[PDB]
Parts: structure tokens; C-alpha cells; sequence
DNA sequence: AGGTAAAACGT
DNA sequence: AACGGTATTACCT
């Protein structure tokens, strides 16, 4: 185990890949990647979008989920199927068989994006896991503990690999080290990442 | 009283 | 470049 309550089912999707990122250019064309902007003024450096019922995304006042883009001012795409198919196999394999994710976000790694290590805080009256899909390029994922400075475990994910974690580690920090630029057949110059949750009721 | 911003420069 | 300061507060509910 990665965790208490995490794992990492290596190449997992790799078999759906092709058909997951066939739809997450399907979703953006809906609701496009944009980098956003943190509260204190700073562009995020991974490209964003959601899928889903709710969103994730900043503002002034602070980090959202939200049914509406607020680029577009329309709902978010819905879920599609073979997110949502993938989704249920992974949980299911990690120990999680009863998750019913309605938010999805969607990460585009540059070369040279990042994403410093964070929480996924808890949300009222729900503790549901994170299955976390990766797709294209590799990238280094840090997974702490429940303190920024517990040690971080490193570990390359490579395209179709999907980390879970929940219950005891639901709430550990961890991010994304600088991509490195490359190549992948797939997806040409870049990684995504698949962060299915359940943000509401 | 407690949660959230920093999911973002210096050594 | 891996680690950690910063929020050691300000501003909400
Ligand atoms: O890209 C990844 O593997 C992790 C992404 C993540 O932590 C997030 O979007 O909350
Ligand atoms: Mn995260």
C-alpha cells in the first residue's frame, strides 16, 4: 500500500486511454483548459477543466466547487461514460467499491507545470476517495502525510497509471514536480490527470 | 473557536 | 535542487 486506505494501481487505464482522451478533448471543447488564478494573484501553471456535476476552481475568495464554469457560464460537461466506467473499476480495485464520484477535474501538464503540493480538503458530510488518472507524459507525484513537512514519498507516474487514496489518508498533501518535456504517442507534448471526487449532497 | 488561503521564494 | 517558510495573519462564519 501507498497509504493507509491509498494505492496506486499501476497502468490501470492504460487499455482505456485512448477512448479517455478522445472525451477529454470532447469536454474541452465545451468548457475549455485555462490556467487559473489563484486568490493571491498568481496563474497556475497546470491548464484546468471539469467534468461532472461540480468544478473545481479558484476565485478571489478562495478555491470552489461549483455546477457552473465561470468562463463560459454554462453547467460543466457532463461526466462521460468512460470516465465514469473507469472511475468505478479503479475504486473497486482499491477498496472503494461503493464510490459515486460527480466532479471531475481535468489537469494539462506543459512541460515545466507543477503543482505544489495541497490538500484535498475535506467537504461537508463527505468522505468519498480520490481515484487520480494519469495520461500521456510522466511526472513525479509527492505523497506525504497529514503535515507539509512529513516526508514525502516520490513516485513516477506513467501514462494509465491511477493513485487512490481515502479514509486515513484522504486528507494527506501531495502535488506534481516540474514536467519534464517529452514525448507520448497519445497525447503528443503533455500529461493529463483525471481527479474524480464527490463534492456534493 | 475554528477553517482557509500558499493547488502560490530563499537556502 | 530538496526542503521548508509563509498564515508567526486576516478575514470570515
Ligand atoms: O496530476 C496529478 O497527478 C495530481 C493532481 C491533483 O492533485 C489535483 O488536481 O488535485
Ligand atoms: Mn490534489
Amino acid at each position: 500500500p501507498l497509504a493507509a486506505g491509498a494505492v496506486i494501481l499501476r497502468r490501470f487505464a492504460f487499455n482505456a486511454a485512448e477512448q479517455l482522451i478522445r472525451d477529454i478533448n470532447d469536454v474541452a471543447s465545451q468548457s475549455p483548459f485555462r490556467q487559473m488564478v489563484t486568490p493571491g494573484g498568481y496563474t497556475m501553471s497546470v491548464a484546468m477543466t471539469n467534468c461532472g456535476h461540480l468544478g473545481w476552481t479558484t476565485h478571489r475568495q478562495g478555491y470552489l466547487y461549483s455546477p457552473i464554469d465561470p468562463q463560459t457560464n454554462k453547467p460543466w460537461p457532463a461526466m462521460p461514460q468512460s470516465f465514469h466506467n473507469l472511475c468505478q473499476r479503479a475504486a473497486t480495485a482499491a477498496g472503494y467499491p461503493d464510490f459515486q464520484p460527480d466532479a471531475c477535474l481535468i489537469n494539462r501538464y506543459a512541460p515545466g507545470a507543477k503543482l505544489c503540493l495541497h490538500q484535498d480538503k475535506d467537504l461537508p458530510d463527505l468522505r468519498a476517495p480520490i481515484v487520480s488518472v494519469s495520461l500521456g507524459l510522466p511526472a513525479i507525484f509527492q505523497f506525504g502525510g497529514l503535515k507539509r513537512n512529513d516526508p514525502l514519498k516520490r513516485l513516477l507516474l506513467e501514462h494509465g497509471d491511477v493513485v487512490v487514496w481515502g479514509g486515513e489518508s484522504r486528507l494527506f498533501y501531495h502535488g506534481i514536480q516540474p514536467l519534464k518535456a517529452g514525448f507520448h504517442p497519445l497525447t503528443i507534448d503533455c500529461r493529463y490527470n483525471l481527479t474524480f471526487r464527490q463534492a456534493g449532497k
